[PDB]
Order: structure tokens, then C-alpha cells, then sequence
């Protein structure tokens, strides 16, 4: 439970790789040293998540807040600027979130948001991270309408969820924070991003056996832990 600093979307003096770098610092505070892993592990995943990350969003007009839960680095929700909460998840479904939360109408996985499309085709950036919160902000109705609302937080998930666990993913995403074609991942990137649980086991796999070979790992483009190592910032408990 611990509220990161302020993102300013729009001003460009606060690049994308300090957020980054700031949330991570906060989430380590609750982060373990494993022996024979290089990364920080998270908290033990929960049936009810224990641990929240509030990270705030806010552009020139107006801001969202996104509750992202540490054990899993994972968007279970978000709040409006009218102070309404959204969950993934729909009607019969339990609320991780208090305060009267709404659900979406549908979950938030790479399946639910995107379909069986890679994580390639999802356009990246600061102007998209903009025009994101500010839609997000605007929202009334129960997943109801229709989801351009399921590509708005496929993109704020990329950029925060998946910049926070792989080092990949956020030097990507800043080196091309301020471009005018936005940025995205590379078809491998993607591959790799959608198997951070895997390669998050294969963490702790290579702690007990530095020298195991892994094949669900070198299928991926990683070759050993040291490989690993730099590609994902942040593993998963196992």
C-alpha cells in the first residue's frame, strides 16, 4: 500500500524512465533477496492481494489513478477523477477493490484486452499515455458502450505494468517516450513480455541449477540466467 509519486503525462521535462525508476524503488521496499537471483522477488502472491501500488496518471486536464497490485504486478483496476473505481472483472465476480468499485465488463489479460493480437501492434508513448488517461477520465458507463476503453488500458498496462517488471520493455518505451510515431515492442519483446511467470520460474530454476538448461527459456531468445537477468527487472514469487 504505498502511493508513488505523481506522473505529469504532458510535460515532457519528467521523462518516463524516472516513473519507472521511482516505482520500482517503492515496490523492492516490500521485495526480498533470493540466493542466486539477480532481481528482486515480489511478494508472495494472495488469494487477497495484501500489497497496492496507487500510481497516479495525470495530464493537463485531468488524471487517473491505477491500482496495481505489487505480488503480481498486475492493473486489477482504476479511479476516475469523479472518484469512481473500475475492476476488471464483471457481475458475481469478487471486488479486490473497496470503495465501491464498478466492474469493466471483462478481465484484464492480454486475452480479454487484445484478442490473440501481439503485444506489437499496441502503440506506445507519451501522447497515447495522454490521450489513454484522459479518455479513462471521462468514463460513465459499464464496460458497457464499447471497448476502444480495452485499448486504452492495454497501452497503460504495457507502458507501466510490463516498463515496472522488464528492463526491456522500459528502455524500449523511453527511448521513444516523446516520438511522433509513438513506439513499440518487437515481436520477440512481446513474446518474452507475455511469459514473464515463465521466465520469472525460470528465475528461481536457475538459482537452484545455474547451469540448467531451459528450453522454455532459450524458445524465448534467453540463453541462460545472465540473459535473463537483463531482460526482466522485477520476479515473480514462485
Amino acid at each position: 500500500m504505498k502511493f508513488t509519486e505523481i506522473f505529469p503525462v504532458e510535460d515532457a521535462n519528467y521523462p518516463y524512465s524516472a516513473f519507472i525508476a521511482s516505482v520500482r524503488k517503492d515496490v523492492i521496499k516490500h521485495c526480498t533477496d533470493h540466493k542466486g537471483i539477480f532481481q528482486p522477488v515480489l511478494p508472495p502472491e494472495k488469494k487477497v492481494p495484501e500489497l497496492w501500488l496507487y500510481t497516479e496518471l495525470k495530464t493537463r486536464t485531468s488524471s487517473i489513478t491505477l491500482a496495481i497490485r505489487m505480488d503480481n504486478l498486475y492493473l486489477v483496476g482504476f479511479r476516475t477523477p469523479g472518484g469512481v473505481w473500475w475492476e476488471f472483472g464483471k457481475d458475481g465476480d469478487t471486488h479486490l477493490l473497496g470503495d465501491n468499485p464498478r466492474w469493466l465488463g471483462f478481465g484484464g489479460r492480454y486475452q480479454d484486452l487484445i484478442g490473440n493480437k501481439g503485444l506489437e501492434t499496441v502503440t506506445m508513448g507519451r501522447a497515447e499515455m495522454t490521450r489513454a488517461v484522459n479518455d479513462l477520465a471521462k468514463k460513465k458507463k459499464m464496460l458497457e458502450p464499447q471497448a476502444d476503453t480495452k485499448s486504452k488500458l492495454v497501452k497503460l498496462v504495457v507502458m507501466v505494468c510490463e516498463g515496472l517488471r522488464f528492463n526491456t520493455v522500459s528502455r524500449t518505451v523511453d527511448a521513444g517516450f516523446n516520438s511522433q510515431h509513438g513506439v513499440t515492442l518487437t515481436v520477440t519483446q512481446g513474446k518474452q513480455v507475455q511469459k514473464w511467470d515463465r521466465i520469472s520460474k525460470a528465475a528461481f530454476e536457475w538459482a537452484d541449477h545455474p547451469t540448467a538448461v531451459i528450453p522454455d527459456m532459450q524458445k524465448l531468445g534467453i540463453k541462460d540466467k545472465n540473459e535473463a537477468a537483463r531482460i526482466v527487472a522485477l520476479v515473480k514469487n514462485q
